[PDB]
C-alpha cells in the first residue's frame, strides 16, 4: 500500500467528469486498496479517484464496521426518495463545512473489482456519503450544493 496524496481544491482535476472504468485490472485493484487506507488515515468516510488525481469512475465509502467498505465502480443512482439536510465537509476542502440537502434513500447500481454488477440500497448518512462521492466522479464538488456554510 501507498498513502496517496489527497488533491485539494486548487485544482482542475476535481471538476473534470471521470471516464468509466473499462479494464478491471490489477492496477485498478491497487488504486482501490490505496484509496481506502489513504481515506481512513485522513479520517474520511469516503474518497473518489479524482481526489487522488485519477479521472476514473472509482470510489469507496466506509462509514460503519458492520456494513464495511463499499467499493463503487461506474456507479449510477437508479432511484432517490425523500430528502435530508445536514452538515458536509470534503477532504479536498480542508476546514470547510456547509449545509447540504441530499436524497434520503437511494438505490445504486455499480460494479465491483471484477466488473460484476450489483445493486445497493442505502439511506441516511451512508446515502449522503455515496452521493457526495458519485458527485466527485462527475466533476461536481459539494460547494455547488451548499445551502449555507457554518460559522
Ligand atoms: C458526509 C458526506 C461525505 C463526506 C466524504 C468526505 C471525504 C470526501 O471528501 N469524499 O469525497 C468526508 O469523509 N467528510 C468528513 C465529514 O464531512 N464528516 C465526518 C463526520 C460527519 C461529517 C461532518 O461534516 C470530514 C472528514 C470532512
Ligand atoms: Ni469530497
Amino acid at each position: 500500500m501507498a498513502v496517496l496524496e489527497i488533491i485539494k481544491h486548487p485544482n482542475e482535476v476535481l471538476e473534470t467528469p471521470c471516464e468509466r472504468v473499462i479494464n478491471f485490472d490489477k492496477k485498478l485493484v491497487k488504486l482501490l486498496k490505496d484509496m481506502h487506507e489513504t481515506m481512513l488515515i485522513a479520517d474520511g468516510v469516503g474518497l473518489a479517484a479524482p481526489q487522488v488525481g485519477v479521472s476514473l469512475q472509482v470510489a469507496v465509502v466506509d462509514v460503519d464496521d458492520d456494513t464495511g467498505k463499499i467499493e463503487l465502480i461506474n456507479p449510477s443512482i437508479l432511484e432517490k426518495r425523500g430528502e435530508q439536510v445536514g452538515p458536509e465537509g470534503c477532504l479536498s476542502f480542508p476546514g470547510l463545512y456547509g449545509e447540504v440537502e441530499r436524497a434520503d434513500y437511494i438505490k445504486v447500481r455499480a460494479q465491483n473489482r471484477r466488473g460484476k454488477v450489483f445493486l445497493l440500497e442505502a439511506e441516511g448518512f451512508l446515502a449522503r456519503a455515496i452521493q457526495h462521492e458519485i458527485d466527485h466522479l462527475h466533476g461536481v464538488l459539494f460547494t455547488s450544493k451548499v445551502t449555507r456554510y457554518y460559522e
